[PDB]
């Protein structure tokens, strides 16, 4: 489950960044011994669009900077309640 | 340098913990998948003993909490400026 460590690191990381409501999907994959995720987190609705967009931001670089075999993540957003 | 990384992950996680003056020492070994490690930390040399010992034990939980592969962990002290 070597896989299921670096996922919960992930999952972990991205929930610690201010604005984070959970993360709703995550998509992690071996491109070699790089990982390339996607992953949607919540966000409160009332966020702006810009807002939703710079924490999407500090999550990539949140998990990126404690996750280093990581080399490609993309993260969107959706409202959650 | 997949050792590399997870002694990496070690030092960092004892640095975040209050009280600690750096890894002085660590040693970190595979036996099967699960790591065994050894350290000493720096601390303040007016903290008393009974700080320390805490320290250590701050350093062993956090280390152990951040990084699931390991299953022995030693945590010993040293003054350091």
């Amino acid at each position: 489950s070597h896989m299921e460590a670096v996922q919960n690191r992930i999952v972990e990381a991205a929930e610690r960044v201010p604005g984070v409501r959970g993360v709703i999907h995550l998509r992690a994959r071996y491109v070699g011994q790089d990982i390339w995720a996607d992953m949607i987190i919540g966000v409160d609705p009332e966020n702006t669009v810009e807002q939703a967009a710079e924490i999407c931001e500090a999550v990539q670089a949140a998990v990126c900077g404690k996750i280093r075999r990581i080399e490609s993540l993309h993260v969107s957003a959706a409202a959650r309640e």
